[PDB]
């Protein structure tokens, strides 16, 4: 398991996190006001939605707005690779920026960003006891299932605390892939809890699914969602409670 | 896209369908069943008569048949005499169950009926064409208690009911393993996808199948079972998460 907060993740019933995607900071603060009484677990920080990303100060500025706001839930740092495009240079030091504010409980590193930069990261967050998600995705296609294996032992290899995989189905066979890589994977690789997910309406088994095939938290919207085949966090919890009885 | 009509009920269109078995023994209880059930939200109802005791006496069935459909005015009703070999309550030779069966055709009571893979293909064949001159339906089913076949020997028993007469095909496996509960949906989608001309009902039994009893509009089949109240899922946490998944 994975203790944030007061959180336990990979334990009982998975946990729901949402994402907050305001442009500007009024933006974020008026979301962070409204998903103030929904029913979640974890907030992410979808940063790459703000259009100040590269400015240091202004980052800084939204994380804190955000925790004066919501101050039990955990809060996740994210910049999800696609809209201002980044260098490696610049994603990285968001990142430590991020870890070294104290305002995030978590972050989210992507997978194919480097070895080394990944590992350095990585250290840098634990040592300031800020929890990793490691991530990756495919917008596209459904990687082969020994593939989506590969790519969780490969993050828990670097040293995620929560290795995530998000893809998307062509078929309704390549949601039952992804089912099958997070079974595989979770019964015979993992020491840590993991989060997957085959995205859209024909995956969203995978989103309900998590307490018996291994996935431990997953994602709902509030109003507007961060990724396709999310539900409401309201339906999704009404699921995850009746799944867990 | 395959649908069956029973009674006004479109099988294989939209959400799932929920069937709810009625499982007792004497005529007050049957009654008592249906009364109890009326009071609950779902689309079929099975009559279990393995479980009526007084199954060997013809005019028992016909009277309780009728007591239920004066209950249940609405909804279709499922004949089913799930045979002792499957862990049914009480021993009928192949004879006497087709006879059973026949019977309940002739009723006009019923709307459909169950007749297991493994009957008699030639009682079988004659049975279904027999319900069919009474526009009764066949649901024809097959249950693993033990364990999941390969995904391909699912395949092969969907497709065999299917050449045997079955409006809806119907098997429940149970899982060993959560691989198991996988193979059964891979199965649901190959046969609806390639081979079916029928709506399908597909199920993985136990607790850790119960995703394949919500998540039938996806991957293929058209009705789950739910229970009226411990155990398997309640028809009304069933009815939650089947409308959530239609929306
Ligand atoms: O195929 C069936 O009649 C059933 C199989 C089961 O596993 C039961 O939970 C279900 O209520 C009835
Ligand atoms: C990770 C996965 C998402 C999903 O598929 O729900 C949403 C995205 O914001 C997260 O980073
Ligand atoms: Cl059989």
């Amino acid at each position: 398991t994975v203790t944030v907060r007061d959180l336990v993740v990979g334990e009982g019933a998975p946990k729901i996190i949402v994402s907050l995607m305001g442009k500007t900071i009024t933006d974020v603060k008026s979301e962070a006001l409204a998903y103030r009484e929904a029913d979640f677990d974890i907030l992410e920080w979808r940063v790459d939605h703000f259009a100040n990303v590269t400015t240091a100060e202004s980052v800084l500025e939204a994380a804190g707005a955000i925790r004066e706001i919501i101050t039990d839930k955990p809060l996740l740092f994210t910049f999800r690779s696609a809209e201002q495009a980044l260098t490696t240079g610049q994603y990285i030091d968001l990142n430590r920026a991020a870890v070294d504010s104290g305002l995030v409980d978590m972050i989210d590193l992507e997978l194919f960003t480097g070895d080394d930069e990944v590992k350095a990261t990585v250290g840098y967050a634990h040592q300031h006891n800020v929890a990793v998600i490691m991530s990756n995705h495919d917008f596209h296609k459904t990687p082969a299932a020994e593939e989506i294996v590969q790519r969780l032992r490969k993050m828990q290899e670097l040293g995620a605390d929560i290795p995530k995989i998000a893809v998307m189905p062509q078929t309704k066979a390549d949601v039952l892939t992804l089912l099958t890589a997070t079974v595989e994977m979770q019964e015979r690789y993992a020491d840590r809890p993991i989060i997957t997910m085959s995205m859209s309406k024909t995956g969203v088994i995978s989103r309900l699914a998590g307490e018996v095939f291994g996935s431990a938290a997953t994602f709902g919207a509030v109003k507007k969602a961060s990724a396709p085949g999310q539900i409401s966090v309201a339906d999704l919890r009404t699921v995850l409670t009746i799944l867990h009885q």
